[PDB]
């Protein structure tokens, strides 16, 4: 089995910006969650391969991660905000889908998420 190419995160064709509310989402944002102790199952792709998860990614098809998310606010991808709030969402609605209310994982993720919102809200307004 084999695991997709991971999120794009190089594009020298997409415009980029530098806006305070990124350099938030990365000084604060990112790096409260990063060192968060549940955060480990989100620091890099679902690797479904070595899970044993062959269903992963016949289920989720729009995958993201922290990893991916990193590496887009370190090497500026993005033209605002939205576009980064928008890959922390889909990165807990993959997890909320693919795996069951209960389950250890989607804990982990809730516990992210109320974390990731309560520092939303201190997004600066743009300068
Ligand atoms: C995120 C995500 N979304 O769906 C799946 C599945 C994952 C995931 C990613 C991992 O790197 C490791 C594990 C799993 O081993 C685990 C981790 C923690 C608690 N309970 C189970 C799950």
């Amino acid at each position: 089995s084999m695991n997709p190419p991971p999120p794009e995160t190089s594009n020298p064709n997409k415009p980029k910006r530098q806006t305070n509310q990124l350099q938030y989402l990365l000084r604060v944002v990112l790096k409260t969650l990063w060192k968060h102790q549940f955060a480990w199952p989100f620091q890099q792709p679902v690797d479904a391969v070595k899970l044993n998860l062959p269903d992963y990614y016949k289920i989720i098809k729009t995958p993201m991660d922290m990893g991916t998310i990193k590496k887009r606010l370190e090497n500026n991808y993005y033209w605002n905000a939205q576009e980064c709030i928008q890959d922390f969402n889909t990165m807990f609605t993959n997890c909320y889908i693919y795996n069951k209310p209960g389950d250890d994982i989607v804990l982990m993720a809730e516990a992210l998420e109320k974390l990731f919102l309560q520092k939303i809200n201190e997004l600066p307004t743009e300068e």
